C-alpha cells in the first residue's frame, strides 16, 4: 500500500513544482502515486540532482483516481479497420505508390486507428524499422489495454542483439528516428531535451540510435501529455508545437491574434544543473484545438534536403524536428523559410513536400472553427447520463459514434441520418477532387520519362518538376488530412482545383515538348 | 480547490484513526477530503472536542476518486 | 415403396463391397437405396458386368436417412455475392486484366459462391464453353436446390444439335475439357478410370468431347465424394489426389511425416475385366483438410506448355490431370518437376503457371495446421443445440456466419467483435501487399512494349521474362487463395514480398537498357 | 457464493480496468456476468427459465398460501 512522503520537503528544493501542485487541483494528491524519490531525498542537492528518483509514466499511475476517464481512453474502436493500406482502390489513395514513388510511405501507410496503438503500431508498421519488431503473434492485435501497459508486453524484436536500423524483410524501410516518438508516447519526457537538442542531461535526442532509443518506451500517449500532473491543469508537452506557438511567435491561432491572446500558452522551463533543459506550455483554457496539436499537424520529423543547393539536411539540424504551423496555401512558403524538402519523385526527379495529418491547420478558418468549436466537441465531447456525475469522453473516434453528443445537440434541425448525409455529402465530393487529382498527377508522371526518352530539355523537365511540387502540395495535404474535406470543405475544394490545374500545366507543357522533339 | 491539512497533527490525538488510515489504501486521502477540521484543530486538545469539525457524508466526496463505482450506483 | 435386394447375392461376386459394407455403418442399408441391379444380376458373371445395372448420384440418396446434412449442405448463402468478377477495383484483383493477358481467366474469374452452384457456374461462366450454356433465365440464378436436383433441370444448351466447343458470344473462351469437372460433380465416377486415362471400360477421358461431357453430368459435389457409401467411413474419390499423397509417396501432410501416418490415406483399387479402372482413398481419420484438399488445391487441369522448348502438351499428356501439392515457395519447382507452364503473357511474351486456389498447401504449416485445427473447424463447424442430437453442419462457408461454432468457443480469450477485427487486420495487411504486388507487375509489364520499341535485346527481355515467372507466381497465388492471407499470414506476406522484389529488379532491368539504347 | 456474484459482479470489458459493477439489480440485467460464467452449460434464455420455473412455483404456493389464510380469516 502507498504511504505518502513529506511533499514539504521536495518544496525545499523544488520551488517551480511547489508553484504549481499546492495551487490546482492536485493539491492534495500525494508525490508518492507518481515517484519514488526516497534515494533521490538523500542524495541531491539544491542544484545536484543525487540519485535520480523513479517517475511512473504508465496510464495506470492515473486510472486509479479517474477510472472512467481512463476506461474510455483505451477503447477500442473495432470498426476502425487495422492496417488498412491506403494506397488501394478503396481506401484514401488509389494512385498513391506512383505519386509518391521515392518516398519511405510507398513501403506501408495504413489508414489510423485507436490511439490505445500508436506506439506498437509505429514500431511494427513496414516503413519504419525494416520490419525489426512485430507482434509477439497475429492474435496480439486486438489487444488495446496490453499496448497500454506496454509495448514490450506485446511486441517481439527480431535480434535483440543488434541495435542498428537494417531491412529485416525486404520490403520494408527504416525511416524511424527519435523524432517520431513524440507524437506516438511521452515516456522519455525526461529523458530528451527541447527540440531533441544534444544535451548533457538528455539520454536521448534526434540524433540517438532510434533501436535503442525504441527499446526504452512503452506507454502510448501518456495522459499527462495535455494534463500537468502537478497543477492537473490544462498543457501540452510536444516541443514542435511550443517551437511554433511560443518561440517563433506565431500563436495558438495564427490566422486570430484575439483567440491567440485569449486562448494562450506559457512556456515553462525546467532546468538540469541550472540550465534550460524541456519545456512544457500551460494552456490558458483547456483548449483541444492545441492539445490536439501536439500530433495532428503537418511536421518535419526526419531528413531531407534543402531547396536552394539540394544538399542534405540530417537529424542533427533543427529543421529534423519542425511544426509548419501553415494552412496549405502557406505551406510552400513555410518550406521555403526553413529551405526544406522531403524527397525527390522516383520517376520525375523533382522535389517534392511530404505531407502528414494536418488537421489542426485546415481545421482553422473553417465554419466550425470560426464560431469557437474545437476537436473534443466532435470527437470526445462530454458524456450524456440520465442519473450520473458527468465526464468527458477520451475515446477519440468518428462523430458518428455519438452524434446526439458531438453533431445534434447544436443542430437541432437535423435528425442523424440528415446529420451523417450532411458529412457524406463533403467527403464524397472531396474524395472525387482527390481522385480527379491523383488522375492528372499521374498523367503527368507517365510523361516524364517518355518526355526524357524523347530528349526534351532539362530546362523543360525542370519547369516540370516546379509544377510538381504545387501539384503534389495541392493534392496531398487532403490524402494525408483524415477528414476527407469535412474540417474545411472549400479550402479542400480550392487546393484540390490548383493540383489539378497545376497537373494539367504541366502535361500541356511535356506533350508540347515530346511532339516538338519528335516533329523534329 | 481544496488545500491538504497537516494529518501528522491530527494523529497527535487521533491514534485509533491514525492506526486505520495510515495502513490501509487510502493512506495518501487526505483528511481534507471528508472533514473541514480547521476550527477544530484552533480549539481542541486531546481531551476536548472545542469546535466540532464537519464531517462530510455525500457520496460525491467519493466520488471525485471514484467515479465508476458512483456513476454505477446511482444509475 | 423400395423393396429390398438380397445383399448376400451381391456379395458372392462383389467381395470388396462385401468386406466394406458389413463392416461400416451403413451394414443395415439396402443396395436399393441406391443400386437397380435386377437385370445385371441375371446376366453378370464373376468378371464380366452382363447389363449394367443403375446407380443413383443425386444427393437425395443420401437425403432421406440424412435429411439435416443435406439440408445444410444445400443452403445457399446470399450475402457471398454472385458472379463477381474479380477483376475490379472493388474485389481481389484490380489489374488481373493486366495481369493476366493471354490466359482464358481474363473472359471471366468470378468470385466464388456456395457449393449447391458449383456444376452450373462450371457451365455457365464465360471462360468455360463459349457461353454455350446459360440458366434458363436470369431468375434460375437463385435456385441452390434446384441445381442440386440437376444441372440439366437450371440450364440451357444454345444449340442440341452440335457438341464442338466454340464462341457462341465474342467475349468468352473455351477453356473447359474434362478433367474440369473432377472438382464439379462426381456423376462420372463410374465411367472415369483414374487420372482420365484411355480405358477400354471409361465412357469418359481426358480426351473427350467435353460438349458431351458437361450433358451427361448433373449433380453438384456429391455426398459421397467424403464418404464411402459403402462403409459410411471418410474417404476421397479425386485420383489426381490419390495421385499426389499414394502413388507419388509424398502423403497426406508432406512436411509432416508423423501426421501423414496418423492421418493417412489406403488406395483402394476397383477393376473392370480384371484390369484396374478407378480407385478411391480411405482415410484413417474423418480429416476434413484431405477431404475439401480434393478441390481447394492448385492444380492443372488444361493443356499447357513445356519449359524445357516451349512444346504444347495436349490433354492426352497426364501432366493435363496433376496436382502439385507443393506450398508457394515449391512450386516452382513441382512446376519444373513436371515441366510445365500455362501461357505466355500476351504483353511480356513470358512463360507463367496459372495458380488455382490453392487453400489446402497455404494452410500446411500454419499456427492452425500445426495445432491440429482442420477446415471443418471453422467452415463446417458441429451445430450448438439447447436440445438436440447434434450433427455436422454441412453449409461450408465463413466462420463470420458462425463465430461462436466457429472461433470463439477456442479463443475464449475474445468477443466475437474482437475476432472479426483479428481477421481484418491480416486480410487488410495481405490485400495492400497485394495491391502493391500488382502495381510492380504492371509497371514491368508496361515497360516491355516500350523495351521491345527501343530495340531492348532478346537477351535483357528475357532475364526479364524469367523475372516474369517469379513476379507473377509470388502474387498470384494470393488472388487465387481465397483467405485473403488468413490461412498462412507469415507466409503472404513473405511471398507477396518477393513478387514485389522481382517485379522490381525486372523494371530496373528494362529501364536501365531502355535508357541506354535511347543514349546510342 | 455472495448477494454480489448475482446482483453487482465485476464489469467485463474488452480492453480496460475492471471495477466492480455497484448497481444492484437483477442478474437478467448482466446474464453474463451474474450467471452464465459459472453456468457454462447454459443459454441466457435456459438460466432465465430455470429462474422462472422457481419463481412461478413460489408464486403458486403463495397465492395458495393466501387463498387458505383467507378462508381462515373469513
Ligand atoms: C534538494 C535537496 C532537493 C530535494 C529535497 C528533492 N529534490 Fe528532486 N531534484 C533536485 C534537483 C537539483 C534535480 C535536478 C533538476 C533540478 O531542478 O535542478 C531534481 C530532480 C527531480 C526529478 C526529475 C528527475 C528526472 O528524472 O529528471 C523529480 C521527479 C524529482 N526531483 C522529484 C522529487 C520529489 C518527489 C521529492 C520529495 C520526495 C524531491 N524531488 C526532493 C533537488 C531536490
Ligand atoms: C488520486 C490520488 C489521484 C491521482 C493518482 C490523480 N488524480 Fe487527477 N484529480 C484528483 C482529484 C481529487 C481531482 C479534483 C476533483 C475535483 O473535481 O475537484 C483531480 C482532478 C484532475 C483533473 C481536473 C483538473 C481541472 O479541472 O483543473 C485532471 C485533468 C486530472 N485530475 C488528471 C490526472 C492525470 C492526467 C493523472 C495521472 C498523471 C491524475 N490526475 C492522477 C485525484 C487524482
Ligand atoms: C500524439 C501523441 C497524439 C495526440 C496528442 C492525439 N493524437 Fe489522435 N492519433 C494519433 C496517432 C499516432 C493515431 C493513429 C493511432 C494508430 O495506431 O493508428 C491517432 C488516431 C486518431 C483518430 C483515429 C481513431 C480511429 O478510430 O481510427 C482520431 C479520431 C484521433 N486521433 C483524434 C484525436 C483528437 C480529437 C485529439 C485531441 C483530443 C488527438 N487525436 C490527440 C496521435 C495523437
Ligand atoms: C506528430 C507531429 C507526429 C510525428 C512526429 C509522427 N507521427 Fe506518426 N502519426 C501521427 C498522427 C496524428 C497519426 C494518426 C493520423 C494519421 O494520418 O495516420 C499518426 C499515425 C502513424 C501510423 C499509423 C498510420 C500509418 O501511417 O500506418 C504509423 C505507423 C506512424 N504514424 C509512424 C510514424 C513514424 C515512423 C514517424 C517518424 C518518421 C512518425 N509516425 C512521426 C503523428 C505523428
Ligand atoms: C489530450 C489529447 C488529452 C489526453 C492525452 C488526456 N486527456 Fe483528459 N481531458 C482532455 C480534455 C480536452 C478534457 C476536457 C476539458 C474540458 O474542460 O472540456 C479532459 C478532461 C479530463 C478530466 C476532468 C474531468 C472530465 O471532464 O472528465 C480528467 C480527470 C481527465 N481528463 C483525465 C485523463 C486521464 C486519466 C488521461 C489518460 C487516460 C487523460 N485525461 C488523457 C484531454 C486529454
Ligand atoms: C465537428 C464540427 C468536428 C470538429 C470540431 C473536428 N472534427 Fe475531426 N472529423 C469530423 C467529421 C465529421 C469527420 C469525418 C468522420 C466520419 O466518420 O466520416 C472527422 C474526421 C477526423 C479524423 C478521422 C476520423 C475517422 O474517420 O476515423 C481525425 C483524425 C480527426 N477528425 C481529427 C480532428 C482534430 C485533431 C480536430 C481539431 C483540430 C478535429 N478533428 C476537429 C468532425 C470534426
Ligand atoms: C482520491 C483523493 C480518493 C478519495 C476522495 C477516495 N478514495 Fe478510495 N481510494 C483511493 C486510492 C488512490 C485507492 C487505492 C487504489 C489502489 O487500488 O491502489 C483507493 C481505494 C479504495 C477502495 C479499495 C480498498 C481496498 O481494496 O482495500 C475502496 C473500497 C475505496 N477506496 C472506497 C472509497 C470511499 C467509500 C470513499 C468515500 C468515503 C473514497 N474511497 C474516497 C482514492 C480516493
Ligand atoms: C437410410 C436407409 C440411409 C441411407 C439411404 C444412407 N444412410 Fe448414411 N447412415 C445411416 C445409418 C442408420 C447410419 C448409422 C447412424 C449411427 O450413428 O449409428 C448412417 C451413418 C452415416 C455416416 C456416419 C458414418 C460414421 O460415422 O462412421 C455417414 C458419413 C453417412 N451415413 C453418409 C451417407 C451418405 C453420403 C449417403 C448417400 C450416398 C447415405 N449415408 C445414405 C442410414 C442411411
Ligand atoms: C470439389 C468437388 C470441392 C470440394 C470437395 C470442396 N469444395 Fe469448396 N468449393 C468448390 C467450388 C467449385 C466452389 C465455388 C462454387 C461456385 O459455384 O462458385 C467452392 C466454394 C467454397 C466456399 C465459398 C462458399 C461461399 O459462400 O462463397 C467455401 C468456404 C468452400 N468452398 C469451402 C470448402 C471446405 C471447407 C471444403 C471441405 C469441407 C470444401 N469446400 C470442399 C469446390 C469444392
Ligand atoms: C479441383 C482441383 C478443381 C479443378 C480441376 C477445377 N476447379 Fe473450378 N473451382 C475449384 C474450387 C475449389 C473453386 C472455388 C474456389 C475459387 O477460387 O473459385 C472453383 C471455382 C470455379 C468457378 C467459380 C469461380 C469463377 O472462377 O468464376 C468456375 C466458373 C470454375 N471453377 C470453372 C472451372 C473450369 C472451367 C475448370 C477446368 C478448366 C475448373 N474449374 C477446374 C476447384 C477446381
Ligand atoms: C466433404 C467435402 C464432405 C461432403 C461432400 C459431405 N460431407 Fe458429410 N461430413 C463431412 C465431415 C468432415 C463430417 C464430420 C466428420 C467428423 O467426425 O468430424 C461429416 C459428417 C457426416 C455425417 C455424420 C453425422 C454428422 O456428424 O453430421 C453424415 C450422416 C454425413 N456427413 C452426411 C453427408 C451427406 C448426406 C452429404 C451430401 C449432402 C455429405 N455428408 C457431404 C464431410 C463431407
Ligand atoms: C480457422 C482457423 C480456419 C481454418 C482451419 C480454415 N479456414 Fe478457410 N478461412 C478462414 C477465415 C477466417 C477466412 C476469411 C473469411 C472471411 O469472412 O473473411 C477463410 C476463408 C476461406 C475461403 C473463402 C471464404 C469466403 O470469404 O467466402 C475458402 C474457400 C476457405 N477458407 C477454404 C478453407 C479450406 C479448404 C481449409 C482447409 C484446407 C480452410 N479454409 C481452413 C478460416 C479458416
Ligand atoms: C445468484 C446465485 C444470486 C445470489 C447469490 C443472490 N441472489 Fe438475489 N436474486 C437472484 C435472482 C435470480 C433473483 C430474481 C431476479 C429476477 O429478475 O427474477 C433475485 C432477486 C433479488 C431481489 C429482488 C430483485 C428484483 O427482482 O428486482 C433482491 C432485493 C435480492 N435478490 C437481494 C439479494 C441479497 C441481499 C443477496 C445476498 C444475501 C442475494 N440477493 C443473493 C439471484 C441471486
Ligand atoms: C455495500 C452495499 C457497498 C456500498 C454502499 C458501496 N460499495 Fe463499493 N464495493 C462493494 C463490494 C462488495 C465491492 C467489491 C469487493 C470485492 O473485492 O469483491 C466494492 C468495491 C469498491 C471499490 C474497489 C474497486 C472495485 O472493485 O470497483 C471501490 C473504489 C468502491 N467499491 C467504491 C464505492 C463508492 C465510491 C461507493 C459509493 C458510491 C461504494 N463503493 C458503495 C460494496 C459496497
Ligand atoms: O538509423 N539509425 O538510428
Ligand atoms: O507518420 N506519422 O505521421
Ligand atoms: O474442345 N473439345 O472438347
Ligand atoms: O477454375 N476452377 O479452379
Ligand atoms: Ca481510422
Ligand atoms: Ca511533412
Ligand atoms: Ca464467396
Ligand atoms: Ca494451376
Amino acid at each position: 500500500n502507498l504511504k505518502p512522503v513529506d511533499a514539504m520537503q521536495c518544496f525545499d528544493c523544488h520551488t517551480q513544482i511547489e508553484d504549481m501542485h499546492t495551487v490546482g487541483k492536485h493539491a492534495t494528491v500525494n508525490c508518492v502515486h507518481c515517484h519514488d524519490a526516497t534515494e533521490h531525498v538523500e542524495t541531491a542537492s539544491s542544484r545536484r540532482m543525487g540519485e535520480r528518483p523513479v517517475t511512473r509514466m504508465d496510464l495506470e499511475a492515473c486510472a486509479t483516481c479517474h477510472t472512467a476517464q481512463f476506461n474510455s481512453f483505451v477503447e477500442v474502436r473495432h470498426e476502425s479497420h487495422p492496417r488498412l493500406e491506403k494506397a488501394t482502390p478503396t481506401s484514401r489513395s488509389p494512385m498513391f505508390d506512383k505519386l509518391i514513388a521515392g518516398h519511405g510511405f510507398a513501403f506501408e501507410h495504413a489508414e489510423p486507428r485507436s490511439h490505445a496503438f500508436m506506439l506498437v503500431d509505429h514500431f511494427v508498421v513496414d516503413r519504419a524499422y525494416g520490419g525489426r519488431f512485430q507482434f509477439k503473434n497475429w492474435q496480439k492485435v486486438t489487444d488495446g489495454m496490453g499496448a497500454v501497459r506496454g509495448a514490450w508486453t506485446v511486441l517481439t524484436d527480431a535480434d535483440p542483439e543488434s541495435s542498428d536500423q537494417r531491412r529485416f524483410l525486404s520490403q520494408t524501410a527504416t525511416a524511424a528516428n527519435p523524432v517520431c516518438l513524440n507524437c506516438k508516447t511521452q515516456d522519455h519526457i525526461l529523458d530528451w531535451a527541447y527540440m531533441g537538442d544534444e544535451h548533457e542531461a538528455a539520454k536521448w535526442s534526434r540524433t540517438s540510435e532510434v533501436v535503442e532509443f525504441a527499446r526504452d518506451l512503452n506507454h502510448p500517449l501518456n495522459c499527462f501529455m495535455c494534463h500537468d500532473p502537478h497543477s492537473a491543469g490544462p498543457r501540452v508537452v510536444r516541443d514542435g508545437l511550443i517551437n511554433a506557438v511560443v518561440d517563433r511567435g506565431l500563436g495558438t491561432y495564427p490566422h486570430d491574434p484575439v483567440k491567440s491572446e485569449q486562448q494562450g500558452m506559457t512556456k515553462v522551463t525546467f532546468q538540469r544543473g541550472r540550465e534550460d533543459f524541456r519545456a512544457i506550455g500551460l494552456l490558458d483554457t483547456a483548449d483541444s484545438n492545441v492539445m490536439c496539436a501536439q500530433c495532428h499537424v503537418e511536421y518535419n520529423c526526419n531528413p531531407g534536403y534543402q531547396l536552394s543547393d539540394g544538399s542534405r539536411v540530417g537529424m542533427d539540424d533543427r529543421r529534423a524536428n519542425h511544426f509548419f504551423w501553415a494552412n496549405v496555401f502557406d505551406y510552400k512558403e513555410a518550406a521555403q523559410e526553413i529551405d526544406f524538402f522531403d524527397f525527390r519523385h522516383a520517376t520525375t526527379g523533382a522535389a517534392l513536400p511530404k505531407l502528414q495529418h494536418p488537421e489542426a491547420e485546415t481545421f482553422w478558418g473553417s465554419v466550425h472553427e470560426r464560431n469557437g468549436v474545437a476537436c473534443a466537441d466532435c470527437h470526445m465531447p462530454k458524456v450524456q447520463l440520465e442519473n450520473g456525475k458527468v465526464y468527458t469522453s477520451h475515446s477519440q473516434r468518428t462523430p458518428r459514434d455519438m452524434m446526439g453528443q458531438a453533431c445534434l445537440n447544436c443542430h437541432a434541425e437535423w435528425t442523424e441520418d440528415q446529420a451523417l448525409y450532411a458529412i457524406d455529402y463533403i467527403k464524397n465530393y472531396t474524395h472525387g477532387k482527390i481522385v480527379k487529382s491523383e488522375y492528372w498527377l499521374a498523367k503527368m508522371i507517365d510523361l516524364f520519362p517518355v518526355a526524357k526518352r524523347a530528349g526534351v530539355s532539362e530546362d523543360v523537365l525542370n519547369q516540370a518538376r516546379e509544377l510538381h511540387y504545387d501539384a503534389h502540395l495541392y493534392w496531398e495535404w487532403w490524402t494525408a488530412e483524415n477528414s476527407v474535406g469535412f474540417h474545411n470543405p472549400d479550402q479542400a475544394r480550392e487546393s484540390l482545383m490548383t493540383s489539378i490545374s497545376k497537373s494539367k500545366e504541366a502535361v500541356s507543357l511535356l506533350n508540347d515538348a515530346i511532339d516538338a522533339q519528335v516533329a523534329v
